[PDB]
């Protein structure tokens, strides 16, 4: 099937543990794949504009590790429970993609985590302004924008609202998109 499909495709890409115990300042996010009306989706916040670090910006569900959790993937289910809502039993988390190296001494793992049917998103105003969903294919043929630097554009036909994605979101979301879409019969 399309999900037993995209799970075989992210596990070849799986890094595992490999580079989980090194002594860096340590963060998780989650990469959230939600099919609807037949096909897949990723699942992206807006942060609040109260935040210190980057108010107002397209990010994944994510945060700072802390003390309680077991290892870096129960940081992004934490902190995606706390953001939007989402409980354990509707996340099956499938691997772990290459993580991110940051300002000399930070360490970002990103994992993907395939989301339940019936999960609808209750947004935490004090960290979240929005929620959205983007078509993964739309990663493919993305409308880009210069700011030089390459900024995404993304309008929901929906409501005609458009959402600017940048930066590590961005890069991860194309890379996402090329493991599980690329070379597929039609
Ligand atoms: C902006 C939220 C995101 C959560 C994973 C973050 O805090 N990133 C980050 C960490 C350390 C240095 C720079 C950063 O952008």
């Amino acid at each position: 099937s399309m999900l037993d499909d995209a799970k075989a495709r992210l596990r070849k890409y799986d890094i595992g543990g490999k580079y989980s115990h090194l002594p860096y300042n340590k963060y998780s996010v989650l990469l959230p794949l939600v099919a609807k009306e037949g096909k897949l989706h990723l699942l992206f916040t807006v942060r609040s504009e109260k935040l210190r670090r980057a108010p107002g910006e397209v990010c994944f569900p994510g945060g700072k590790r802390d003390p309680t959790d077991m290892d870096d993937a129960a940081t992004a289910l934490r902190e995606a429970q706390e953001e939007v809502g989402l409980r354990p039993h509707q996340v099956e988390v499938v691997c772990c993609l290459v993580p991110c190296l940051i300002d000399t001494d930070t360490l970002i793992t990103p994992f993907v985590g395939l989301i339940d049917h019936n999960f609808q998103a209750q947004p935490n105003p004090a960290e979240v302004k929005d929620v959205f969903l983007v078509p993964l294919a739309y990663f493919l043929h993305p409308q880009v924008h210069d700011q030089i630097n390459h900024i995404f554009e993304y309008t929901n036909p929906e409501d005609g609202v458009t959402y600017q994605i940048k930066g590590m979101t961005a890069n991860l979301a194309v890379l996402v998109a090329f493991i599980i879409l690329e070379k597929k019969p039609t």
